[PDB]
């Protein structure tokens, strides 16, 4: 239940278990009701979802995250025809258009599989609850997140180590993004697309999801250690590029993930200064709660993940 | 220089040969001593681009569209690791945001090859002069566009024929939709944010592109034909899974087109009507003026195209 030595982060307070435990119980119910995920403990990922969004006004709001964080996982359930698989899928997300004669047949494909019946339903409710511009951004952070995936998986059918800033820059899409960009639909508010869109908001977004994506990839080491072939992560790849050995790499992402993180809070701290309306610092706190929370989470999670002998 | 027979579509004005002539020139310029693209007509993509944006008030708004239009060519210039290539090419396009020892590496991938190069000025350019709305709605098209080569590119890897509508969801991303979503930047003024993304526009977008994208299955069909093995397109995927023989799989084709291109003109005067700001009609008819501007560049180009004897 320890946190990596030296990683800087902020500890939380317990989540509500109140709460905690009406998430698990509801979307246990979605996941073999509604969308029949398998023919996973509702805990695990309520934990999740309540330290990620302590501002939720209800659990309907924590609901809209839940079901979407749920459905991403069900995705990851060769690389070689992925690239078909996801686009498939992401049309779950972001809608065909089409003829009278094709669009039932793709209507039909959204039944066909956990992945698809997760995504159409979860962005269902999404759809409903957010506005449109809430909407379309997400479906923007998605179309990142399937980006990240496909090189991630063109690297591994070669087997290939990219050099540090690439698998870095890989790491900024395949990443937690999508999860704190929703913070303002499950905090009951929006952040104005015009604002959202802005250069220096658009750069503390990607600095906190590239944060918050590295914790995992330090807490997440050991386990993929056992990954079918070279699973990449940031300590793997300094280690192979840098040529380090396994500790000095990973004490090394170590600090690569604090910087990231102290430069998060910097970038949000200029922002809140320079745009001090209160949908922007809303949103800047819901993210840096986001962060938060994402850090406790892997650091209580004994059952997924656990430390290198590095101390 | 004949349409396909059948083929529904708008004749289009000659388009302006001093304007063309510029453009050609500047394009040249930037090529060759900006960007060095190569170690290619300007009077092509000129003639394109000025009959695609006849409302830009200027040569300068003009040069937007056809650097990213020439960037987008440089990038087609195996499969395997494309997902990999895309997307640090994407970086050029939605920046990479890292540490102060990974940034400048990065930095300098955008001048390691043309395709880089050409994206990093080329939406240098767009950014300076888009709103940061208008900068964010071109990289999710440009996101869209790479999932759709990466879907094509992961069929190609195992000769992969999808179903009918499978290939159509495909090449609806991959697909000309980023390039009539701009003609709003192109003519000098903004279709606000909030008014882009609701669901009754982004139908009306998709439409459109899915319906101009089709024409290029339609003239490019006999020429790919030689392509690397078996190059998808409408009529050859229709062929394939519906059983029929060439020509009446091509004949359904340009059927499947015109229902797409009455459709999105229903649908675009349904929003018309809906929604009648002044931002929100001109960006229609900009997106009509890109298709049939489309579809006579296809038509005139013989220089690329040539038609199947069918008729
Ligand atoms: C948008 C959501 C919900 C997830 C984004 C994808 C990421 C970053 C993960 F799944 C975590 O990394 P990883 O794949 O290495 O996961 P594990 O280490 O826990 O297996
Ligand atoms: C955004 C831009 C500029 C282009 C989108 C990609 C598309 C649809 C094409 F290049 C045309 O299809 P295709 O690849 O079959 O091109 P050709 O038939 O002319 O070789
Ligand atoms: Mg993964
Ligand atoms: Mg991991
Ligand atoms: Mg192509
Ligand atoms: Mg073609």
């Amino acid at each position: 239940g320890r946190a990596v030595p030296g990683l800087y982060h902020h500890p939380v307070p317990e989540p509500d278990p109140v709460r905690v435990e009406e998430v698990s119980r509801r979307i246990k119910r979605w996941a073999e009701d509604e969308v029949q995920l398998y023919p996973f403990d509702g805990f695990s990922v309520g934990r999740y979802m309540v330290g990620c969004h302590p501002d939720a006004p209800t659990v309907d709001h924590l609901m809209l995250a839940t079901r979407l964080m749920v459905a991403e996982n069900a995705v990851d359930d060769s690389p070689v025809g992925l690239g078909g698989r996801l686009l498939l899928a992401h049309t779950a997300i972001d809608h065909f258009h089409s003829t009278a004669e094709y669009t039932p047949t793709w209507q039909a494909s959204l039944a066909a599989d956990a992945p698809r019946r997760a995504y159409d339903s979860a962005m269902g409710y999404f759809v409903r609850a957010a506005t449109p511009s809430q909407s379309d951004r997400y479906r923007h952070d998605m179309a990142r997140l399937h980006l990240g995936y496909l090189a991630e998986g063109a690297w591994a059918q070669t087997g290939h180590v990219p050099e540090v800033w690439e698998y870095l820059a890989m790491r900024q899409f395949n990443n937690f993004r999508p999860c704190p960009t929703i913070t303002d639909t499950v905090g009951g508010y929006e952040l104005p697309a015009d604002l959202h869109a802005r250069p220096d908001m658009q750069r503390v977004i990607a600095l906190a999801g590239n944060a918050t994506t590295i914790v995992n990839d330090l807490y997440s080491y050991t386990k993929e250690l056992n990954s079918p072939g070279r699973h990449l992560n940031l300590p793997v790849v300094i280690a192979e590029r840098e040529q380090l050995c396994e500790r000095d790499a990973y004490l090394k992402a170590v600090e690569v993930h604090n910087e990231l993180q102290h430069s998060f809070e910097a970038a949000a701290a200029d922002l809140a200064e320079a745009c001090p309306l209160p949908p922007v610092l809303r949103f800047l706190r819901g993210v840096a709660a986001w962060v938060d929370g994402n850090h406790d989470w892997h650091r209580t999670n004994t059952y997924r993940y656990s430390l290198p002998d590095f101390w």
